[PDB]
């Protein structure tokens, strides 16, 4: 695995996270569970907390955009690029962006928006792309049709390199 240059590292354990707005393809109870189950996949290997905002700024905004949305780093319609976070850090750290122009789905059927979220929270969190072709934070999109997805042991090793591991007894 590894970590973005400067180990660029969020310094409290708390984090608060807003999805800003929905994608059409999916209801918006399964857009936020799938986000709440890509957070689950980090906080159970280590001590960070993820949690709802009604409103305001969080530490991690969540949204939706095609092409041309807001910032400098525009999405390419549909296939290519799916999204991209921004690494740990105030304002915009720890953002994450989502390409509209991709069906999102919570199977197989299009890209699985759970499995795109829990790779971009890596990213939010402070981990780069992996060199392991079984990792999460590899850089291809891989599916698994697993009901419990198993966070690779590589992903584990990044992340508890920057934040340890979780609970005890
Ligand atoms: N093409 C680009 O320039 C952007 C850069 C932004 C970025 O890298 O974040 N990449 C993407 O959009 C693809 C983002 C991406 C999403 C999901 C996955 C992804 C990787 C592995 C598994 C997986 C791993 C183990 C078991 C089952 C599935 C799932 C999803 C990889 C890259
Ligand atoms: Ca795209
Ligand atoms: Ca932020
Ligand atoms: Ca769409
Ligand atoms: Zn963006
Ligand atoms: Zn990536």
């Amino acid at each position: 695995y590894n970590v973005f240059p400067r180990t660029l590292k969020w310094s409290k354990m708390n984090l608060t996270y807003r999805i800003v707005n929905y994608t059409p393809d999916m209801t918006h109870s399964e857009v936020e569970k799938a986000f709440k189950k890509a957070f689950k996949v980090w906080s159970d290997v280590t001590p960070l907390n993820f949690t709802r905002l009604h409103d305001g700024i969080a530490d991690i905004m969540i949204s939706f955009g095609i092409k041309e949305h807001g910032d400098f780093y525009p999405f390419d319609g549909p296939s290519g690029l799916l999204a991209h976070a921004f690494p740990p850090g105030p304002n915009y750290g720890g953002d994450a962006h989502f390409d509209d122009d991709e069906t999102w789905t919570s199977s197989s059927k299009g890209y699985n928006l759970f499995l795109v979220a829990a790779h971009e929270f890596g990213h939010s969190l402070g981990l780069d792309h992996s060199k392991d072709p079984g990792a999460l934070m590899f850089p291809i999109y891989t599916y698994t049709g697993k009901s419990h997805f198993m966070l690779p042991d590589d992903d584990v090793q990044g992340i508890q390199s920057l934040y340890g591991p979780g609970d005890e007894d």
